[PDB]
Protein backbone atom coordinates (compact mmCIF):
# COMPACT_ATOMS: atom_id res chain seq x y z
CA UNK A 1 0.00 0.00 0.00
CA UNK A 2 1.19 3.49 -0.59
CA UNK A 3 1.33 6.23 2.48
CA UNK A 4 1.77 10.36 2.06
CA UNK A 5 3.69 12.18 5.14
CA UNK A 6 3.16 16.28 4.45
CA UNK A 7 5.67 18.24 6.24
CA UNK A 8 4.78 21.55 7.28
CA UNK A 9 8.17 22.84 8.73
CA UNK A 10 9.22 26.05 9.83
CA UNK A 11 11.87 26.39 7.57
CA UNK A 12 11.30 22.61 5.85
CA UNK A 13 8.41 21.54 3.46
CA UNK A 14 8.06 18.06 2.45
CA UNK A 15 5.70 15.49 0.37
CA UNK A 16 7.30 12.11 1.30
CA UNK A 17 5.48 8.52 -0.11
CA UNK A 18 6.51 5.25 1.17
CA UNK A 19 5.21 1.84 0.20
CA UNK A 20 4.13 -0.26 3.10
CA UNK A 21 3.36 -3.77 3.52
CA UNK A 22 0.90 -2.88 6.02
CA UNK A 23 -0.62 -0.10 8.22
CA UNK A 24 1.36 -0.92 11.34
CA UNK A 25 4.64 -0.30 9.32
CA UNK A 26 3.85 2.87 7.89
CA UNK A 27 3.42 4.09 11.14
CA UNK A 28 6.32 2.82 12.58
CA UNK A 29 7.83 4.34 9.86
CA UNK A 30 7.00 7.28 10.11
CA UNK A 31 7.54 7.52 13.80
CA UNK A 32 11.18 6.38 13.34
CA UNK A 33 11.17 9.26 10.87
CA UNK A 34 9.76 11.78 13.32
CA UNK A 35 12.71 10.91 15.77
CA UNK A 36 15.31 10.86 13.41
CA UNK A 37 14.81 14.40 11.70
CA UNK A 38 13.54 15.63 15.46
CA UNK A 39 10.69 16.82 13.89
CA UNK A 40 8.19 18.06 16.50
CA UNK A 41 4.55 19.21 15.20
CA UNK A 42 1.52 18.33 15.00
CA UNK A 43 0.30 15.47 13.27
CA UNK A 44 -2.91 14.08 11.44
CA UNK A 45 -3.92 11.01 9.45
CA UNK A 46 -6.59 10.62 6.95
CA UNK A 47 -7.20 7.37 6.20
CA UNK A 48 -9.42 8.17 2.72
CA UNK A 49 -5.96 9.16 1.33
CA UNK A 50 -3.59 7.47 3.29
CA UNK A 51 -2.14 10.92 4.16
CA UNK A 52 -0.34 11.97 7.52
CA UNK A 53 0.49 15.53 8.10
CA UNK A 54 2.87 17.33 10.27
CA UNK A 55 3.13 20.84 11.27
CA UNK A 56 5.58 22.33 13.72
NA1 LIG B 1 11.93 23.36 9.75
ZN1 LIG C 1 -5.78 1.99 4.74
Amino acid sequence: MQFKLILNGKTLKGVITIEAVDHAEAEKFFKQYANDNGVDGEWTYDEATHTFTVTE
